[PDB]
């Protein structure tokens, strides 16, 4: 089966079509400046041919047609008719308590879709430029739309409420949702193989360090627990992110400073954080190498950064009985040696001691943990579009 | 020296009358529904005899005079006077940034009391209230203040920061503080003599389970992160508190409901934690009963609280890096063999196994963890007003 995955911007439109039967990319491509002058198309087939082509592309359905033209060109593309492609996939943030899993799109999806974003109190509405223009273009191809907070709606009640009045959840939603669901579910997926157990018989936790950072609990393959909520600021201190603090704080400051709801939530969301705390930046790599050439507040930050995920493994230990395996992905948990250092130091006592040299290799599935420590600890590169794929998949089969 | 303690609450004062020489309590005591009707005042006696008196007690300071009456009561008292009060230790929550150490208590101190009240607004008005009420009654007799805040100063910069805008913590002293230093200073005492070791060699977490509720990470002897933070407000879901939420939260309500910072303080504060859950009471005596009447709501506000006990005794095991024991005390943490069960079910994975028999003995220091267990689980009753009489002593004597 090959699945075409979709994602839309304001003014561009990725995709990747995908061969279900070995995982690999045929091609990659991107419609830039939609809507402007000077649209350009670009496409990498696997085996290293690049197209290109200016032509004006006025709406993302003009950039969807040339993007099937492209796919099937004669030498740069990778199929011979639009009937190859078998389904299509687009990722969505918010599916709210209405999706509890992916779903196959239609007028009803289109509608709770809008809902979810309304009644959420998120910044950035999703765009449906992709998933609108694929229904004219490609009518009788099945669509599925992947939700980020789909993954973790198996969690109990016990973790998912508040303990606020009741009434804020029935008459606002008000509720742990969770993100990054779309990662945490492929890296646990491919943690229970490296284990070499079935997935109900594994108990992971799963690290999605990059700007945005959550920890998720992992129970024979459902999500149990995880470390954002109603919106994606709670738990750990991210690139400009504050995290959970006392909540106190936040009128105590408004009051202090004289600030409206909107100035304490963009305080709060950008700048805070890594970026808060360091008064330099939100990239880890800027402040890796400023630590080292002795910046103290860029220090501070990293340790304030590292401790609380030492913290949450602790927490996530707790939830799930002891565990089987923690695993590192995304931006920061994959390419950082040092930090994962910083993490992983002083948790012997709890079964989890890693190997230096194991742990500055990139790029790769890997165990970096000692042979004798009781807690495995997987470095494993998260692939978004691939994750999107399998779900579309799974959702077309059944 | 005889030294009164005191701590006072909205409606209530306790009070203990400790004689120095042996350190022995001669009485002990509790006035309630002050500010109400059918006010009571009782008095224990250190050879058994109770008094109870139903009197009207308009304000503390009507409480505190009656406090006198009955402890210089010629067969049920243990005084002869006024004037063989030595002195007087005063419970107190927040000194702020400025006094985080016992104090003899002068105008300054009262400064730093009366501006911290919005930091601690539960609790510094009423322990205010009962030192204006102890200057009116014994103008003559010394006052010492010992914060709730002390013991948690030893907690290193990468724990007590926020990961906030760093001139927020040089310009309005925002930080974790933490509270019931006392008691947590004192059951980690008591703990490490039941572990036959010298505080320095053991790492013990502590659990203050109260109408409020805190939890301590104590490496040899030191407070090295705890849950409560700036406010009393942080950590733990507790009896009309919400703890640690999504921040974000907190906006979003304001707008949608239209509040102001003060009413959002009062429903984070007074209406939410087991109270708001359940819809029913603060009292967890009262839900206990009522889950186990099949009340839902009551049985989700304990699951919620147990379920995030159990969370903290991870998060504090990675900080600690595998603890000795872990310590419960205060009012449910004494008194609640099945919320102690709720909490400490399924641990075992990180060493944490109880009896279920030995959990039913009340008002008693003991172990409670099977034998095999890796981790001890401590029962320990928390004297407060021993602690701060200790504190009173020392500094009314230098
Ligand atoms: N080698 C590295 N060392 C430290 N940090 C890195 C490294 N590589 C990437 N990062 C960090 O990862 C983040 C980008 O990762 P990414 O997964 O794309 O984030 P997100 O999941 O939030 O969209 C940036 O904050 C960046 O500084
Ligand atoms: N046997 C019990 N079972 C469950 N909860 C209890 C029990 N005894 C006391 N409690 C609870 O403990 C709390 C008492 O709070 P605390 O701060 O320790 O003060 P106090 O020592 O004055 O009772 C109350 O919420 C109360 O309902």
């Amino acid at each position: 089966m090959k699945v075409l995955v979709i994602n839309a911007g304001s003014s561009s439109l990725k995709y990747q079509l995908i061969d279900m039967t070995n995982e690999s990319a045929l091609a990659v491509g991107l419609c830039e400046r939609i809507g402007i002058d000077n649209s350009i198309i670009t496409q990498k087939k696997f085996d290293g041919k690049k197209l290109e082509k200016l032509t004006d592309l006025p709406t993302h359905k003009d950039a969807l047609e040339e993007v099937v033209k492209a796919l099937t060109d004669d030498e740069f593309g990778v199929i011979k008719d639009m009937g190859e492609i078998n389904a299509v996939g687009h990722r969505v943030v918010h599916g709210g308590e209405k999706f509890t899993t992916s779903a196959l799109y239609d007028e009803g999806v289109e509608k709770a879709i809008k809902d979810c974003f309304e009644l959420a109190p998120l910044h950035n509405p999703p765009n449906m430029m992709g998933i609108s223009a694929c229904a004219e273009i490609m009518p009788g191809t099945p669509m599925v739309i992947v939700f980020d907070t789909a993954f973790h709606q198996t969690m109990p009640p016990y973790a998912y409420m508040y303990a606020l009045p009741y009434d804020l959840y029935e008459k606002h939603g008000v509720r742990k949702y969770g993100f990054h669901g779309t990662s945490h579910k492929y890296v646990a997926e491919r943690a229970a193989l490296m284990l070499g157990k079935p997935a109900e018989e594994t108990k992971i936790i799963t690290c999605h360090l990059g700007n945005g950072s959550s920890i998720t609990a992992v129970e024979g393959g459902k999500s149990v627990e995880t470390s954002m909520g109603f919106t994606p600021l709670e738990g750990l201190a991210m690139g400009t992110r504050c995290g959970s603090i006392d909540p106190a704080i936040v009128p105590f400051l408004m009051e202090k400073e004289g600030l409206t709801t909107r100035e304490i939530d963009t305080l709060m969301n950008k700048k805070s954080g890594v970026l808060g705390v360091s008064g330099l930046s939100n990239d880890f790599r800027d402040l890796d190498e400023a630590a080292s050439k002795g910046n103290r507040k860029a220090e501070l930050a990293l340790e304030i950064f590292a401790y609380k995920v030492k913290k949450f493994i602790g927490e996530y230990s707790a939830v799930l009985n002891g565990a089987d395996a923690v695993v590192f992905t995304a931006g920061i948990g994959e390419n950082s040696a040092s930090i994962r250092k910083r993490i992983l130091t002083g948790l012997d006592g709890i079964g989890i001691k890693i190997d230096d040299e194991k742990n500055k290799i990139r790029g790769q599935e890997i165990d970096i943990s000692t042979p004798d420590a009781k807690v495995r600890v997987f470095v494993i590169p998260t692939n978004e579009e691939l994750a999107i794929a399998r779900e579309t998949k799974e959702i077309v089969e059944t």
